[PDB]
């Protein structure tokens, strides 16, 4: 069943598709690396930088996607070009096709939610980052509001939404 | 007097510019780089990776700086946005202002480059980052040689070149 991997600067988008795509799943790749801080002697900084979060995490996902009844849907945010490549090599050696996107959002809506819980210059070092062509494919949220990106997502890759 | 920095994908455009602006030189960074492998226990991988390689280096910078006849010529290979933005805000702190480029080249230049010393995708993505906004100033080498860029770096910061 579709693989729908959403990268992002920052979620709801995730929880939206969720809820009007009746047997997905949302697959989080933090509860691995949550996993992986605990059991590495002397660990700290992101768990998504321990060396085996990449590889064991796509193993799950892996074995998630054959027991997956409806889409399978998987939140990220990843900034490194070079994570990002090892992320996309991995799933193609794994034999999984998945419809991946990189969120393009407005700097102020991004400085806004981070407020809510910051450099302006290095947020915008990362949404100017994601902007690359190798974090394609791009979904550029301007103006659109978490069901309109959902809808848009769906649409791309073929999917019927129920309503909301 | 000016530092011209030039971030690139590769070297030969830092040698023609020193060639052509007489009183100039021609600062490696990694020498810095080579000198901290050494006195480092345990080192491996790049060397400017080196947690020390960023404030050293800049700080020998600074000195040198202050030290130059001419324009002060800095090639760097960097593909790394944190890095880039490290080494960005280091400049600024040491207050020194620099002009800094990143080259964007043709696909098929920088492979065969390479080669004369390679994934394609892994090549194709460096260069897909080099061109976001986090590495402006661009300068698009297509079509130009290495004199031809030399001389529109020096036109974009206002310096008159000594002839070929
Ligand atoms: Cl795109
Ligand atoms: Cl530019």
């Amino acid at each position: 069943s579709p693989i729908i991997w959403i990268n992002g600067p920052f979620t709801h988008t995730a929880h939206t598709l969720h809820e009007r795509l009746p047997g997905s799943f949302v697959f989080e790749p933090e509860e691995m690396g949550q996993a992986l801080r605990k059991l590495t002697p002397g660990f700290s900084g992101d768990p998504q930088e321990h060396p085996m979060w990449i590889p064991l995490m796509l193993d799950a996902l892996q074995y998630a996607s054959r027991e997956a009844a409806g889409p399978l849907i998987v939140p990220v945010s990843i900034s490194d070009t070079a994570r990002h490549r090892r992320l996309m090599s991995g799933l193609k050696d794994r034999g999984l096709s998945v419809h991946h996107f990189t969120l393009i959002a407005p700097l102020n809506v991004v400085l806004e939610r981070l407020r809510r819980d910051v450099n302006v210059g290095t947020v915008e070092d990362r949404l100017n980052e994601l902007r690359g062509e190798q974090f394609q494919t791009h979904i550029d949220t301007a103006g659109l509001g978490t069901q309109q990106v959902a809808e848009q997502i769906a649409a791309q890759v073929g999917l019927t939404l129920a309503p909301p």
